[PDB]
C-alpha cells in the first residue's frame, strides 16, 4: 500500500509476492538445495557455499546441514559460528549473530509473526522484525526466537525454550515462555556441569 | 480382532502390519520422497505432487519442502493452506485441515499414540484419533498437537505450545500443556504486534 | 590436557579435533548421508545400513529417515526399536536405549553440553555424560533429553518435555522441565487413552 520493501524496514504488514522478492527467495532455496544435498565430503563445496548463503560471514563458521531460510541474504554471522542440525532462520528481514555463538540442534530463529486477528491476514499479510543474538551466546535444544527479540552478550538459553522478550546478558534463560532463572557468576566459573566442578590446571 | 481398519474407524487399539497398509505406507513415503528431494526449481512438479499426496487438497495450496507424514491419503487440506519447514503429519487416521490455515516451521501433528501401560503396546499398539482444524487457523512454531484434539475456526496456537485438548474458537492459546489465554477481540483489529497499529487507509 | 578420550570417559572439559575424533565422525555423516538420501524402496540396504551405522543394534529395528547423530558408533540399541522421524543423537560419547523402546517424530538427544560461563568454552570446550534409556519406553513427539539422564524401564515421556533429571522407572512424566506427573498402575491396564477402556476380548 506503498512499495513492499518500505513496509518490511517500518515494521508495516505486507506480502512478499512482488518487487523481486520471490526470486530473491528461489535465488536462496536455491544455494540452500545444494548445500542439504551435498555429500559430508564436500568440505570445501561446503565451505565456500556458505560464504555465498548468508550476507555476512565471519571466519571460521561451521553449519552441520541441513539448514533452512527464506533468503539467506538477510543473515549475518561474525566469527567462529557453529550451528547443529536443522537450523531453522525465517529471515525476511534482518537476523544478526554475534561471535563465537553456539547453536544446537532444531532452533528456529523468526523474524516473522503474522497478525492475531484472522482478518488482517486474510492474504497472509506479515510483519518482521530484527533479531539480535549477542556475542558467545548458547542456544540449547529445541529453542524458538520469536520476532524483534534481543540476547545479550554471554547468555545461555535453556533447551526448549520459547523466547518472546529481550534477554539481558550474562543470564541462564529457560522456560515456556522464557524467563531470566539466574545471573553467571563465579560459582560456573568453576562448577561446569552439576556437580562436576572444573579441577583447573 | 476384527479387521484392523475397523478398529482403526472405531477408536480400539490395532497394529498396522496388514491389510495392505504397509503398501499403502511406502505408496506414500515414495511420493513424499520425490518431493522433498525435488529441486526448489521444479515449481509445477511440487505443486502436481501435492496434489497426489494428499487426500483431498483445495485451490492455492502450497507446502514448504520437506514434509513428513505416514500415509499421504488421510490428510485432508481446505483452500489457500500454507505450511513452513519441516511439518511433520502422523496420520494414520484422518486429518482436516480447514481453509486458510497457516503453519510456522517445525510443527507436529498426530493422530496416533499409544498406551501409557508398557504391557497394552507390547507389540507397537496405538490407537489413532482425528485432528481437526478449522478456518482462518495459525499455528506457531514447534507447536504439536496430539490425537483427538480439535482447534476452533480463527485460533491462534502459540508457539511451542502441547495441544492436548481441544481449543475453542476465536481465541488465543499456549503453553505447556496448551490453555486458552484470552479471546481475540476488535483491539486485535487494530493492534497487530505488540504496540504497532495498523494505522489503517 | 590428558589425552582427549581419557577426558570424554572421565566426564572431564574437552574439545574434539584431534586423536582421529574428526575423522570417527566423517565415517559417520558419510553412512548418515547414505541413509537419509536413501529411496524409501530400498529396505535392504537401509536394513544394512543401520548396522552398519550404530555401534550395536538388536533384532527388528526400524528408523524412520532422516536421522542424525554425530558419530554414530557410540549408540547401542535394543530389540524391537522403532524411531519416527527426524530423531537426532548428540552422541559424542555413549548413548544406550533397552529394549521395546519406542520414539516419536522429533526426538532430540544429547549426552553434550557446553559449559555455562562462556570463559570455560572459549575453544567449544564440552561435556559429554551417557544416557540410558529402560526398557519398554516411549517417547513423545519433540522431546529433548539431557546429558547424563537416565530414563526408567516402563516409562513415558510426554511430548514436548525437556527431561534435565534423571526419570524413575513405571511413571508418566511431562513438563518443562519435566517432572512425574504420575505412576503407571492398573488403571493404564483398562484406559489407553482419556475415556476409551481397551473392553478386553
Ligand atoms: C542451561 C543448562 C546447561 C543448565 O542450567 P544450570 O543453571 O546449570 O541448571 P540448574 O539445574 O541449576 O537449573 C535450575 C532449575 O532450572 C531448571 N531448568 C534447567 N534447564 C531448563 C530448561 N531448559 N527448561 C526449563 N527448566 C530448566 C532445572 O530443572 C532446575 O529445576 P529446579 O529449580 O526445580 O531445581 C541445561 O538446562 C540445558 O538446557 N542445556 C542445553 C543442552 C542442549 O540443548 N544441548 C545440545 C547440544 S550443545
Ligand atoms: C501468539 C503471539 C503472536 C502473541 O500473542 P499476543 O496475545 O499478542 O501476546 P502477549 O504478549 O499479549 O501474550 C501475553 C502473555 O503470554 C505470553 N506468551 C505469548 N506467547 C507465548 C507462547 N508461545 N508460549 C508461552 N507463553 C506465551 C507472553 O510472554 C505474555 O507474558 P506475560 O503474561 O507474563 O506478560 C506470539 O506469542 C507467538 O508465539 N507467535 C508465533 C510466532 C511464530 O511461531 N512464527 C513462525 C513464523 S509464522
Ligand atoms: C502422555 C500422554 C499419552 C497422556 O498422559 P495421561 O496420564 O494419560 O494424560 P492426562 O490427561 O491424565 O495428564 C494429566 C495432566 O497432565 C497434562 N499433560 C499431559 N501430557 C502433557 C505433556 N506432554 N506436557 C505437559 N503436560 C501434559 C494434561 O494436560 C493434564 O492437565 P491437567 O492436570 O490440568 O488436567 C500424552 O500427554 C502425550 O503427550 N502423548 C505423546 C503423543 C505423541 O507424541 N505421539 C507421537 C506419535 S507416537
Ligand atoms: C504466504 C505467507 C504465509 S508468507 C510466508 O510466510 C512465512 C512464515 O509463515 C515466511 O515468512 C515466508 O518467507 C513467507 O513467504
Ligand atoms: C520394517 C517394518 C516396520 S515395515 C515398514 O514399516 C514402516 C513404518 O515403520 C512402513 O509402514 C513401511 O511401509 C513398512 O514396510
Ligand atoms: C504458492 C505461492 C505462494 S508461491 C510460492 O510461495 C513461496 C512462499 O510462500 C515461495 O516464494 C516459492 O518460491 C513460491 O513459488
Ligand atoms: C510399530 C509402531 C510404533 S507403528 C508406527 O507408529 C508410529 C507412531 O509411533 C506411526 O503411527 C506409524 O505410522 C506406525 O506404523
Ligand atoms: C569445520 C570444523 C569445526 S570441522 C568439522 O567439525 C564438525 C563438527 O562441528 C565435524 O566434526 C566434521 O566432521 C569436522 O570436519
Ligand atoms: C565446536 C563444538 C561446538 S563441537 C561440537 O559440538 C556439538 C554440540 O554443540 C556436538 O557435540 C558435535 O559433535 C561437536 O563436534
Amino acid at each position: 500500500n506503498m512499495p513492499m520493501t518500505e513496509r518490511i524496514r517500518a515494521g508495516k504488514l505486507f506480502t512478499d509476492m512482488c518487487e523481486g522478492l520471490p526470486e530473491k527467495r528461489l535465488r536462496g532455496k536455491t544455494l540452500m538445495y545444494e548445500f542439504n544435498h551435498s555429500h559430508p565430503s564436500e568440505v570445501e563445496k561446503r565451505e565456500s557455499l556458505i560464504k555465498e548463503m548468508f550476507a555476512t560471514v565471519g571466519e571460521n563458521a561451521w553449519v552441520e546441514p541441513p539448514v533452512y531460510f527464506s533468503y539467506g541474504s538477510n543473515i549475518h554471522i561474525g566469527r567462529n559460528f557453529y550451528a547443529n542440525f536443522n537450523l531453522t532462520i525465517v529471515d525476511d528481514y534482518t537476523v544478526t549473530i554475534g561471535d563465537n555463538v553456539l547453536i544446537a540442534p532444531n532452533v528456529t530463529l523468526s523474524v516473522t509473526g503474522h497478525p492475531v486477528h484472522h482478518e488482517l491476514r486474510k492474504n497472509g499479510e506479515m510483519y518482521s522484525f530484527p533479531i539480535t543474538i549477542g556475542n558467545n551466546v548458547w542456544i540449547g535444544s529445541h529453542v524458538v526466537i520469536n520476532p524483534g527479540v534481543t540476547i545479550g552478550d554471554n547468555s545461555v538459553i535453556g533447551a526448549g525454550s520459547i523466547v518472546t522478550k529481550d534477554i539481558p546478558p550474562n543470564v541462564v534463560a529457560a522456560g515456556v515462555p522464557c524467563r531470566v532463572i539466574r545471573e553467571i557468576n563465579d560459582r560456573d566459573k568453576h562448577y561446569y556441569f552439576k556437580d562436576y566442578k572444573v579441577e583447573s590446571s
